């Protein structure tokens, strides 16, 4: 006995356990998509865990990690779907290699 209210209160909320087979496929989905325009480039090698953002739809933070060439890293795979209208598009998978400050 225990419910009230969707498991949604808050934004920024951080998760994984690739057991939810659609999370993955986000992940999955952009090293894919990106290896289409880029025709390939990196191997991804699993996921670390994902967040979740709430705003203009739905947004998710995936944390895999894959081995580009000879080497082997983290890249942020951030996607956006829409539930309300079952959608999603790739918004970029990657450590984002760069430093700023303003």
């Amino acid at each position: 006995m225990s419910s009230d209210g969707g498991p949604v209160l808050g934004g920024v909320e951080p998760v994984g356990n690739e057991n939810d087979l659609h999370l993955v496929d986000l992940a999955r989905f952009a090293v894919t998509e990106h290896n289409k325009k880029a025709n390939s480039l990196l191997e991804f090698e699993k996921l670390v865990s994902v967040k979740q953002q709430v705003v203009a739809g739905t947004l998710y933070y995936f944390t895999i990690e894959v081995k580009e060439g000879d080497a082997k890293k983290l890249y942020e795979a951030k996607v956006w779907e829409k539930p309300w209208m079952d959608f999603k598009e790739l918004q970029e998978f990657k450590p984002v290699d760069a430093s700023a400050n303003a």
